């Protein structure tokens, strides 16, 4: 509203609009996945694998719920069993990723070669901030149309693993729509991602982003829970890049034993194919 000059009200409307155009919040066009089968290393791999336990619901069109609940780790390779539906997900989260970069006036104003590094730094973190919009905190369910994913009860022992209190905490802040394509444009516009060249303009980029965060943060949420919310959210945004590194290697790891990345996949992740 107003208390943002007109150039921050501008920055707003062109993300609510890039996010409008390219998040699919009913997952309708997510279609034709993978679903499971109806050294040590392995030790690290297995760990890596086993933080994330999810079941999957499908409900159908027509009024038919399918449940799949995954297998505990018997030492094999039941552990890789939802691997190439994660993929398929991912790869489909980072083609809306792409397309809400491509349509914002400062992202394509770059060269492309620092489009593709900045995408390259961010598809995951803007990836984990749209799911948080559809993660449900009461039944540790995130709510992707016909698909949930629901956290398998195995509890604060959860709240130990960096993404779950990572998307726990996020969600516990309420946050505006607003806030989040802001979060996300913080988040794409980070000047240090490996091989960006225009170091100074994405920094300026950045700074203004954050500026008008700042800005509607103050001009539209005067309640005492809300003090600070502009530095929680900037402590936030430090969190998920340090689990975006984490989870880059960890990808890396399983991908060296057992290959699962999607094409689209490897090109963010800098996987050469040979
Ligand atoms: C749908 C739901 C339940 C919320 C999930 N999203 C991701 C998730 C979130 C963000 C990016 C990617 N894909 S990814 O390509 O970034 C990636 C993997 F697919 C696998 C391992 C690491 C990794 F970074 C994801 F799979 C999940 C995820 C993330 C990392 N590891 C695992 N095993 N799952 S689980």
């Amino acid at each position: 509203v107003q208390g943002l000059t007109e150039e921050q009200r501008m920055m707003i409307r062109e993300l609510m609009d890039a996010q409008m155009k390219t998040f699919d919040t009913t997952f309708s066009h997510f279609k034709n996945f993978r679903l499971p089968g109806v050294a040590a290393k392995w030790s690290q791999v297995r760990k890596d694998l086993c933080s994330l336990k999810v079941s999957l619901q499908l409900r159908g069109e027509d009024g038919s719920v399918w449940n799949y609940k995954p297998p505990a780790d018997s030492g094999g390779k039941e552990i890789f069993s939802l691997l190439p539906h994660m993929a398929d997900m991912s790869t489909y989260m980072f083609k809306g990723i792409i397309s809400f970069a491509k349509v914002i006036s400062y992202f394509r104003d770059l060269p492309i070669e620092d489009q593709i590094s900045l995408l390259k730094g961010a598809a995951f973190e803007l990836c984990q901030l749209r799911f948080n919009t559809v993660f449900n905190a009461e039944t540790g369910t995130w709510e992707c149309g016909r698909l949930s994913y629901c956290l398998e009860d195995t509890f604060q022992q959860l709240l130990l693993e960096p993404m779950l209190k990572f998307h726990y905490m996020l969600k516990k802040l309420q946050l505006h729509e607003e806030e989040y394509v802001l979060m996300q444009a913080i988040s794409l516009f980070s000047p240090d991602r490996p091989g960006v060249l225009q170091h100074r303009v994405v920094d300026q980029l950045q700074e203004q982003f954050a500026i008008t965060l700042k800005s509607y943060i103050e001009c539209n949420r005067p309640q005492p829970a809300h003090r600070f919310l502009f530095l929680k959210i900037m402590a936030m945004l430090t969190e998920l890049r340090s689990i975006n590194a984490q989870h880059t290697q960890r990808l890396l790891r399983i991908q060296d034993i057992h290959p699962f990345a999607t094409p689209l996949m490897q090109e963010l992740f800098g996987i050469t194919g040979s």
